[PDB]
């Protein structure tokens, strides 16, 4: 919905609009201090800075949020929520898109993604499964150049008010030169015995649960699985009383 | 095709009109590296804004900048007192090796240009070498020419036998333009152009480029005095509570490289701000 | 697609006129290399600005640069007594490899041309090979000529059995149009062309190209003796103390190449200028010291 | 465009007038390839100038030049006793290969042609395939003709999936014209055209093309006899016999190629000239006489 | 551009007349794709001189080359029982597939056209495609016909991103005029055209063109029974000297290509001709 | 040019009459391609047992042309019935089905490469309804060529005139991402299923007698892998078996005169 340089556009297809996102904060599972710190520091000053611009040149938003934990949707719901809550175009990266066909295609794509994130909207960049930047090669040094360099600060002295979330299952092998520029790092433990109660309450909104017992033992039934199979078991025990109801 | 060329020419012409006076012709390739000429009044951080490190602020000025800009003082020595043909800033990530580049581009008028790694890598066979040539030719036509390459250990590197061809002959044209046959002038003038580059590890940049960058300034972690300077410098416009003292934060901060200091200080600046939301 | 043609042709014509007046009809592609002929007046350094390479300079001059200029003196063994196909200046980086090229292009007398490796590689298919033949055609027209390709190891190389196509052809074109079916003449004169190249990585150029340039001069680091003359060559203009032991400087380094010595001399000469500028004196002044460190 | 093509056509017409002597009609494509017809008076190295390898010369002559040129003696044989499709001269770099093609151009008198690989690859699209068809449309208009492609490892070679798509056609147009549908005549003559290809990397030469050139002559480095013969041949023009002992130099040179023996002869042949110049530099101006002497090389 | 145009038109008129006679006016633009119309008599090889290959040589003669030539005896069927449009002839190099193409052009009966790769690739923009239209329109003007693209792996090929879009347009033009919207007639005849192919490798020709030509006959390496006949069928005029045990060379060759078996035979055939070196002696 | 305009007049008259207006010569060349309705042999029933995608066609694209969206892309892999579906559409459309023949677009002149596309759009708008079917649109509309590509979708957005364009590319995710979303509907043409393969077999085996081989029910059990064209090729190879055997038996003697027995 703006002027096109074409190379970056090979990225505009991934630019999710800030509206019509399924975020709906009440639906997310039990996560209090994580959402608290995000809504206080990453998205609160990311918009309406006039309630926040009392101190200039230092109250920008921290350009990097690292979400590390077990494999699951815990590192996805908050990321999708940040964009819809900040009036933010969720410009996903789609890491496999950075694969090399031309000699400098990945380099130009990494340039265009930051160019669009600076020009299009200050919303966020999302790098899921961060392993392209390990720490052991052109694109790796291309990130840290465009991230915080000569063109990062504007004439007013404030940064480009852009955030780049960090999604990865691994830690402490993430190219520490890049880990340095992801200030706010959040350990998100997907397995939760109390958050699972809230997530099951969210799931059972439309599901009929008259005969089955009150939602207590569900908080310990799949105690082993953290967040994924619980999302898959939403229909496991759901249709179980539903086969006989559909046939007759 | 032609429309894109004319549009890039309009960009370069406007950029030269805005940069020259605080217009010259160009070919197809330096017409693209001409979009990297950084205006000095754009980066709002100079030598007065970097803290802790002062000798590097001292060595970058009299040994490099003054020999480059207004060298008429350095005319007593004809060819030997010219400016150092290259500079490199190496150290652990977190210090201000890229922040020094901002100060050099802001508080030293030298026709600063920074070529990104994307400007060098090109799809078509041979365009990368021509881009390097265009860079070193614009650096001559426009020649205080403090060229910058951030993370120079990536576009350059210790070449192996099985290195990619397109990256193995752009390291060669780069060197051939840097101190090649046509480097000096007719009267012996060394053609003042400094290639300032940052890097986290001077271990695989090259064995023939490290000789080219003699002024290699290591940027170590700030000490007990440098941390105090950085704290007193980054809290200029922030709230000043009468109770806390900076020496406590500086003494407790053992490591915490300058970027880490800035981060842990920005995080501390949320104590009074969050309380206003409780209304 | 024509104005660039006119610009390149006028530049090539002016450059060739300059080289000719120092003492003619080119096609579309010979103009691309015609604007790279380096004139002797342009290069300021001669052979007298190289220290310690007096032994290598003799074998690089009397054997390849003066069977090639005035070959009338070498008329008895006209077949054998010709300029070799090329010199390979190989060695660790920072010692005379490009200084010797400068000296040859200045005080050679031959139609020197700097190749500017970007000129070899063109985006269009079948264009690098056209330039590779145009450069040798221009060298034959500029006979005698001394082609120079700094850092041979980039454009050339062991040809990587599965690798790029155009770069494989542009590298297989030197092999064809430099000692090929039409290198010699009707009498035996091999075109009086020498392709001199300076690379800091020997045994990576080619197995079939190291047979082409037979004269390969190793350029090592200076020793205890010729550093004493490299220091003298570098410190030729700076007014000095009546006594500073250059024996100490030449004997203490012991492991630094030519550029590493030039940098030390630069710092030692920058010391007094900085010490004088520290006195907040705006205008120039012709007096200072040279005291060693 | 016409102003340049007219001069081109005039130049190739002059070249063909010089070559054909003891007025063809040419289109634009195989016209510019007429600049490469190498006259026999332009290569002063016959088969009496290469020594050592003789079976390669013998088999080369009596299996190509006698079949290719002078076919009337091979007429009654049929289709078998005819010139082979092509020839591959392979081996280490710097021994005999390019110097065998020189003798075939000077000695065969069979309308030799030097391909000049760059002329194949044209910048425009579908202009390299036209030149590939043109080199065979001109090889047969002045048959017999020997098509020489020096260093057949880049323009040809193992076809891959990730080709340029512009060299894959020149790599396929060539083999479609050189052993294709309309090569043989109405009677069954295979065009009397030979493609001699010299290279040093045989295992990357488009193996489907290796079926085209059957006569593959290995050109190895010289031995105890070939080294001495190359020494005798390269040192012809030199007053070298005060106490010359070439039997010793032939054994000293262990395994260097034929061209390295030549460079050694060069370095050992101009040493006395350097000595004479250094002795005469004391006084006078160089007016060198015929009195140096060759004694011992390195 | 007209005098050379007149030369092209005159030469193509002569060629088309000599092919047809063993009347039609062109548009001067398909006037150069008709220059590859191979004559019937200028191909010295036929079907009776192909030893070894017998299943392929019969499948061509029965199911491809002869639903087309003399098709009136297939009128009992409808859309089926027609000549299948497309042949591949894939196999290793030098095993005798261009020889099969020669034999088909010599003893087929349809107007064989030896369409090269250059005649399809034109320098000007949007002109190579119209040359494709000219090729298929010429095949449709007289429609007993067998188009032949030798080595179909470069002019065709698996299309990638970019890769000279004006070239992928040519493949799209091929497979659009192949069986597009105007392939059949009002009755249902499949245009009466068959395109013969040839290629050392079928792995990247296409996924669409790979099925455009249904019959993909593999020509393998000659075995014992095939080499034992090729080695005897290559020796037509060579005077067989006495005591020549043919069975020895047939087995000692040990699975050699179809052309290398020709070279090994030419060597022995020219051995005595070269031994006739007495004339030099005298 | 006069011959071109004359042939165009004849073809457009034979199309329209089943009232003609002469127009510009540069707009006169594309009008040499107005295919007649009785020229195509195939009908809807000739297509196999798909009868769902063809249902969507007959329910949405042909009703407004008797509004209809602009842009109908075919999706199936090679050999599934894309060109067959487009042929049935051209035969029973009722509009004036005008193809392209992509070479008609690409002219080797500066001011003709887009004049021809403007001519195509002007002819489609002059007589209504119409269809601008482009065989394998992944070639003329890809990722002067730029002028044509831009010229196309600029004239794309032009009662909304009742023009509908239909593309029949055989490849997805490599085709005209700009104009891809601009055309609303895209119809995936999958491979034949059980009932689908049964319909293909029962429709192809129409002229030949009912005993070419064992039976048709058994043959439609192993055709799950092959596409819609390979099944036709296997069917025709099977049909050639009786004719092959009869001709081989007749080769012994007599003149090969046609007979009505396998
Ligand atoms: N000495 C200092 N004084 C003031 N601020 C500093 C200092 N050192 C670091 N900083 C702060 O930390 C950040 C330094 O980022 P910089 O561009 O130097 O990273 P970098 O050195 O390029 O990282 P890398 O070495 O991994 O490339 C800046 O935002 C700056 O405000
Ligand atoms: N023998 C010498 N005498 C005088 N100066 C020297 C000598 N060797 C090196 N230098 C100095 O080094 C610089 C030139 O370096 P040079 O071009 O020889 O390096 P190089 O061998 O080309 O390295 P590379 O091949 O990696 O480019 C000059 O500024 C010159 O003053
Ligand atoms: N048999 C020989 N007799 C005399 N001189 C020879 C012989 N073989 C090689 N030479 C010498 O070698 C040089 C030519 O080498 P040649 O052309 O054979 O190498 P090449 O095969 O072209 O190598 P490449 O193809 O790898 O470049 C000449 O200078 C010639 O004097
Ligand atoms: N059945 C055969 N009878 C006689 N000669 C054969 C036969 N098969 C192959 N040959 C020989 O093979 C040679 C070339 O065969 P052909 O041209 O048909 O293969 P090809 O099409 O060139 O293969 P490719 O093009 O894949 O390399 C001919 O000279 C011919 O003598
Ligand atoms: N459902 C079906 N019913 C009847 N015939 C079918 C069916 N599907 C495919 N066919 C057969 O497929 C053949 C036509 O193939 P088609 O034209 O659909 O390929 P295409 O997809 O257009 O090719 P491309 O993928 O290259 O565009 C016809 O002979 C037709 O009989
Ligand atoms: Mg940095
Ligand atoms: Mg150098
Ligand atoms: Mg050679
Ligand atoms: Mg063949
Ligand atoms: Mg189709």
């Amino acid at each position: 919905d703006l002027v096109l340089n074409e190379y970056e556009n090979q990225v505009a297809l991934e630019v999710v609009a800030p509206e019509d996102i399924p975020v709906g904060f009440n639906d997310i599972g039990g996560l209090d201090d994580i959402i608290e710190e995000l809504k206080e520091t990453i998205i609160y000053p990311l918009t309406m800075p006039h309630l926040y611009k009392h101190g200039g040149a230092l109250l920008a938003a921290p350009s990097g949020v690292l979400l590390y934990g077990p494999p699951g949707c815990g590192k996805t719901m908050l990321a999708k929520a940040v964009a819809h809550e900040s009036g933010a175009s969720f410009i996903n990266l789609h890491i496999s898109t950075l694969t090399e066909k031309w000699y400098g295609d990945s380099n130009k794509i990494v340039r265009a993604v930051f160019s669009l994130a600076k020009k299009l909207q200050p919303s966020i960049i999302f790098i899921d499964q961060i392993d392209a930047v390990l720490g052991t090669g052109m694109v790796k040094a291309e990130f840290m150049t465009l991230w915080d360099g000569l063109t990062s600060t504007n004439a007013s002295g404030v940064p480009n008010r852009i955030v780049v979330l960090g999604a990865t299952n691994r830690i402490n092998d993430i190219d520490e030169a890049i880990l340095r520029r992801m200030p706010k790092q959040f350990p998100v433990p997907l397995p939760g015995l109390e958050q699972r109660r809230r997530i099951l309450e969210l799931v059972l909104r439309g599901t009929k649960r008259d005969p089955d017992f009150d939602l207590d033992y569900i908080a310990r039934v799949t105690a082993g699985m953290s967040g994924s199979d619980i999302k898959e078991t939403c229909r496991d025990a759901a249709m179980a009383p539903m086969r006989e109801y559909i046939r007759q």
